[PDB]
């Protein structure tokens, strides 16, 4: 009797424990649902960190950016959750901006090809996963990106901001293809995670100045929400992916949900 | 093991069968909810309604104009659910503007005691009601107020419109002072749903023009929406309300869910 | 050849010579504008402090809570201006919100009776004053409020945020009644400006919390805004004014345009 | 005695004598500017539409994809305009999106090269003009582009929408930027203009649906605007691009002005 009892959901962006995804897919399990995970190029640390969750879950190769993978994908997950069956969800926790286009690099600097790529990782990848998961969803279903609320400029985030502003575009288009399988598409616009790469940003991985700024963002956050933001808490965040993925929120879609603490909501 | 199995919820706004609160009410109980409502004026009527509900659940009075009511709520409250119980859950579904404020009478002719009176009782009456059900209230508890979304002007709705962008700021300033007692609050943004005031509404009942107005915009809602919307059918709406009573949305606060179908999504 | 050139224009709101009115009352003057001025009770202190202005102005009481002043308004501003001429500009600089909607007293704590009044004066005044004017305003003429961006809570300001979200969704429905007469209507949403009550509540006349909080919100705005904020100088939101009541923004209505040094679209 | 009298203006994205740019041009001028402008593949095409301009213009090539055009542009504007001079003013009048990326070719069919080809061109050369002109402008200067509003989805201008949304997130980066320099930037989010491009896809250019699509969003942007929408003057776009060029919106930065007639702030 979990949330998720009987679903089928794909979940992609597992790469460590302290990635997003890791939280979304052991709360989903928790919760009943039947997993199917693709990963990014690093198969067998991604199966070594996956066999920690709560169940067993195929794991399947996908590099978004790859044509080919994407042309296979709906095959190899009906192979996975076999002949008959379709996803109920689909999970999009997938980012990426060369350093040129985040941290002390001046926004300016960055090349475009740099940006180009990171906007085909972070935004157009959304509408390429759809396209080739929605023939194999059924009617109920739903498809859920991860956001970063882009729609005030900030210090070192630069490019990837960008992309998240192209992303909540093209998630607004994807409801409306999603609509005509009965599907439903949305983002979670989390708050600042603690995640690996976080955590080496703060520490002065991308110049010293971009550190500072990410850790003044950090403090103001949880100082601006109502409620209080944990940024070591992977769980409230995973909690709300997985709201979107049940059928509670049947008639919301094309839309952003915050998992934030509140603080968008709030000045000071 | 439903949804808010253990939950203790107030449900105020239930006058109808076709009131949203009485689909908000039926939809807590089939989770396993155990209700309070409130009821205004007609008691013996709300009672007849609310009847009809899956089960049976104490009616409190409570006129939100009146401070007495108000000032005695949280004791009512305590004795009907039991001394050293309190809320987990609390249901603004209350709104009113007089026909003076809505409809083809001129957006200008409405006069300002008329406003007042539909500003009190859909937008203030959000903070009278958690100031007086907050200090009954436990941590991880949601307050949860019922909106239409007021960000562009619309024929008709008129000064209703405007008090639902006052309610938007006031649910935001409940958030803060929920905070402080681990509660959320947030608004549900409903698309349009045939109540039988809708009904009369579209049927001339504040003039040819408002109606014919109100018609032309139900239909474009249902045509933007990428998951089509369905007027007659407040379920969609009563299920994101309980999505907010639970568990599920932790880190949201002073912000607003859209069960509209995704129509503010889509422009045409 | 000043941007004004050969404008009739009525500007209410001054009481000081720090009011916001009053700078935008002195540029539209310097810019060419023929003024009509309105003011509140004290009507010989506003009179020496116009004394002030580079042109002489005739005043006019306008207390927009009095529904006489109002009906007698339109014949008024004709017999100063001669018959036969009409406005081209309108400027509504008023806005008032009672002790206990401001400040340190709990937002919990403001009766209604003192809300609404802050409600009556700061947001319903605007459809007020357009209906008493646009019967005498000409085609390509312009309505222009003072707002203070209330789209996130914020501390102290409290019920005067809720009064300008109302008065923000008020000015999208004046743009609809102002249009039949080729008349646009739009609001400025200014940065903080030290008035003698802004001064005043920063050196805690509303309670030292407040004060302190405000002093954050000034400096934090400073910080934030890409051209940097002068909250001594209203000038630079005179201007804008100005420009809305120019023949150069044609085409923008219902709208908002913010003179806060671009402090909105930033984080930090 | 011209709103822009003394100013030295660069403007780009003059293809025909019906681009927004053609217009902005001529309005500029008409208001005392001195012009550079920037063309891009048919040099001789663009010089004899500019033949038509109130005033002679000195041409530069620029290619926005081409980076020793961006790394030679200051240069070869300093020789138009005379070492020692800079400019004031710099409009972005620039968008492309490949015909796969726009009408009637399914949203998950445009292929990634050219949606990044879009991307580039559109939102892009934003921050890159920005980068080649801000060390060559003056403080007190202006940075405007034109925008979409790209809020909401709506059909057939699909990719084309992504591109805008990440235009104006580029434009909240280029403000922070362009402060440094005592430099605004801005968009101006314009209504639908009949230009050549648009009078064809209303025509049947990228397909039947598509045509039909836009042919309604059109009227209803009209129908929706309080002071109504002409889709064939493209005069009140300019005159509110001149408006961000002038002296008289000098606290606006990192935002959009919206020359539409008022129709994204109503709904019906
Ligand atoms: N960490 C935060 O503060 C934060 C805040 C809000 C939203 N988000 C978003 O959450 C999502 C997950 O990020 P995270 O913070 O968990 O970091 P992460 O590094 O753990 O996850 C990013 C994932 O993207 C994958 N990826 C990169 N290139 C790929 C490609 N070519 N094909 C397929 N997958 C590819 C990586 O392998 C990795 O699994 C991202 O969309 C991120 O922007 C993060
Ligand atoms: N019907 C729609 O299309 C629609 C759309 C979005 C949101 N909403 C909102 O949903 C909520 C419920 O409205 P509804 O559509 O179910 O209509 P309804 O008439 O069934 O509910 C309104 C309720 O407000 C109560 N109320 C009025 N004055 C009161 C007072 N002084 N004290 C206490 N309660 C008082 C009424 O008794 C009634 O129970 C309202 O906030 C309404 O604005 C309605
Ligand atoms: N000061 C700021 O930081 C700030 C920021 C943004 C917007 N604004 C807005 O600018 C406008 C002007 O305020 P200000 O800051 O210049 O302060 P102010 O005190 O100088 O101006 C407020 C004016 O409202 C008038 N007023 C009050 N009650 C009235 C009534 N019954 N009838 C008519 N007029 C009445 C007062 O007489 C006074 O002239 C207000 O709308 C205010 O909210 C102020
Ligand atoms: N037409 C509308 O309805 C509408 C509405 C709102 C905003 N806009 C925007 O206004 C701007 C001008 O477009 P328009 O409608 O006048 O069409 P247009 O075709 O007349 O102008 C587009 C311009 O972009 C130029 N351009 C394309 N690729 C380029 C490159 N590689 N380097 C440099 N310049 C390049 C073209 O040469 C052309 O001059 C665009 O940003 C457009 O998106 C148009
Ligand atoms: C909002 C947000 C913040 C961060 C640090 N990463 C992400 S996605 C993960 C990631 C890592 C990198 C990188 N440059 O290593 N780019 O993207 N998204
Ligand atoms: C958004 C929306 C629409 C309608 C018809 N009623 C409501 S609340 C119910 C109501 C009824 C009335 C009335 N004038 O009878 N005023 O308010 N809210
Ligand atoms: C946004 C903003 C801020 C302030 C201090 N005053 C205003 S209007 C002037 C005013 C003064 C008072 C008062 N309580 O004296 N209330 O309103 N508006
Ligand atoms: C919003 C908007 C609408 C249109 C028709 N063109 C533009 S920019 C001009 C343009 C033309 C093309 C094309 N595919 O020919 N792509 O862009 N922008
Ligand atoms: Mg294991
Ligand atoms: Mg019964
Ligand atoms: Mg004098
Ligand atoms: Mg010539």
């Amino acid at each position: 009797t979990g949330l998720l009892d009987g679903k089928r959901i794909l979940v992609s962006g597992i790469i460590t424990d302290s990635s997003i995804a890791f939280h979304i897919a052991r709360v989903a399990q928790e919760q009943g649902a039947q997993l199917v995970l693709t990963g990014f190029d690093r198969l067998r640390l991604i199966q070594r960190i996956t066999d920690r969750l709560p169940a067993k879950a195929p794991l399947l190769e996908l590099d978004v950016q790859n044509e080919e993978h994407l042309a296979s994908l709906a095959g190899r997950v009906t192979e996975a959750i076999g002949a008959g069956n379709k996803l109920d969800g689909v999970v999009h926790s997938i980012g990426f901006m060369p350093q040129t286009g985040m941290g002390i690099n001046p926004f300016f600097d960055a090349p475009y090809a740099d940006v180009s790529k990171g906007i085909h990782i972070s935004a157009y990848s959304y509408a390429s996963m759809a396209k080739a998961l929605l023939p194999i969803m059924n009617p109920g279903g739903s498809i859920v990106g991860m956001d970063f609320d882009p729609s005030r400029a900030m210090p070192a985030y630069n490019w990837m901001t960008v992309a998240k502003s192209a992303l909540e575009s093209v998630n607004r288009f994807v409801a409306r293809e999603a609509g005509k399988y009965g599907v439903r598409s949305n983002l979670v616009a989390a708050g600042p995670i603690r995640t690996l790469a976080m955590s080496a940003i703060v520490g002065g991985a991308l110049g010293e100045e971009a550190g500072a700024q990410i850790q003044l963002l950090e403090e103001g956050w949880d100082q601006r929400a109502p409620i209080g933001w944990n940024m070591k808490d992977a769980t409230p965040v995973a909690k709300t992916v997985c709201a979107l993925l049940s059928d509670w929120l049947p008639a919301t879609t094309g839309d952003i949900i915050y998992a934030d603490g509140g603080a968008h909501t709030q000045l000071l």
